[PDB]
């Protein structure tokens, strides 16, 4: 057991180990805080996550297991990986406090798009690591959901790693309006069309990608409805297939008021740039989720030639999320938590 200290920061304590030095404050939210700190031991600069009141309830409880769980899963070049977790506790009678530790990036997507005039081979080489961080993902049986460019950390050569920050609620207030945490969802997961599957995340990285190419948001709507008539005007009212997969009966009929509109021709809206990106873009933004690209089947599109290989964009090992339908309290769910830190083993 290392010794901690203690110290406060933004009116929260921190009391982590002394290997860790320097913390600054870089954010923080209802589920927790953030600090970047140097990690003597290693010699590099982390991000180092407290949980806000861990097990203060069932639903905190259990999205602190979740994401423990899932980022001592994650091991993956373009995906956010686990360098530490602790606790101050010596038992589990003390234990009420959760860290987690990883490398800290310090600029995200949006600070690459607004900034820089991209080439057409960094838009390659940004898409194809979101794609490969994905493929890896979704063979999990894991979702993103909220995959937008402050979830994507960009170091100074582009190598890039898929997060989620999740230190917000995503309430309904979070998502009204003229905000970018809506502008990148697919519609059926913005208007609740239908129980939804991997693919929302594809419909999100066409967001992204069209935004690299164009430098402006795809589509930036003022509230859900103006979005979804962006979203429309572009790729083209449902038809008849897609209406029935609308199982909210309310959501279909309002769709079925709107006066039809053709897709549009993409070259005409992404005006210069590469054939192969339109194409891509095209097989992404495709309302019927049951349609859309896989991860892995973009990989192997030619837009990204000159950085495929099929032998070096790999799966996850087997991840077991039963406990995502089990009925627990929360002492159950801090025991389970408690365990996972306790048996945490550092990368190498
Ligand atoms: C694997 C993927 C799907 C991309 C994912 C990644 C994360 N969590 C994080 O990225 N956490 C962190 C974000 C930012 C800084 C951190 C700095 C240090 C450590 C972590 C940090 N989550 C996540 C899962 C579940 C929940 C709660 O349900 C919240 C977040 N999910």
């Amino acid at each position: 057991r290392p010794t901690f200290y203690r110290q406060e920061l933004n009116k929260t304590i921190w009391e982590v180990p002394e290997r860790y030095q320097n913390l600054s404050p870089v954010g923080s939210g209802a589920y927790g805080s953030v600090c970047a700190a140097f990690d003597t031991k290693t010699g590099l600069r982390v991000a180092v996550k407290k949980l806000s009141r861990p097990f203060q309830s069932i639903i905190h409880a259990k999205r602190t297991y979740r994401e423990l769980r899932l980022l001592k899963h994650m091991k993956h070049e373009n995906v956010i990986g686990l360098l530490d977790v602790f606790t101050p506790a010596r038992s589990l009678e003390e234990f009420n406090d959760v860290y987690l530790v990883t490398h800290l990036m310090g600029a995200d997507l949006n600070n690459i798009v607004k900034c820089q005039k991209l080439t057409d081979d960094h838009v390659q080489f940004l898409i194809y690591q979101i794609l490969r961080g994905l493929k890896y993902i979704h063979s999990a049986d894991i979702i993103h959901r909220d995959l937008k460019p402050s979830n994507l950390a960009v170091n100074e050569d582009c190598e890039l790693k898929i997060l989620d920050f999740g230190l917000a609620r995503h309430t309904d207030d979070e998502m009204t309006g003229y905000v970018a945490t809506r502008w990148y969802r697919a519609p059926e997961i913005m208007l609740n069309w239908m129980h939804y599957n991997q693919t929302v995340d594809i419909w999100s990285v066409g967001c992204i990608m069209a935004e690299l190419l164009t430098g402006r948001t795809l589509f930036p709507g003022t509230d859900h409805i103006d979005q979804l008539k962006l979203i429309l005007r572009l790729v083209g009212t449902p038809g008849a297939e897609l209406l029935k997969k609308i199982s909210s009966e309310s959501a279909r009929n309002y769709i079925q008021s709107l006066t039809q509109m053709p897709k549009m021709n993409f070259a005409n809206v992404f005006i210069g740039a590469n054939p192969l990106a339109v194409d891509l873009l095209e097989k992404m933004l495709v309302l019927d989720s049951d349609k859309r690209i896989t991860a892995a089947q973009a990989l192997a599109h030619a837009y990204f030639a000159q950085y495929h290989d099929p032998d070096d964009e790999p799966v996850a090992d087997p991840y077991d999320q039963s406990f995502e339908s089990r009925d627990l309290l929360i002492d159950e769910w801090k025991s389970l938590t408690y365990d996972e830190v306790i048996s945490f083993v550092p990368p190498p």
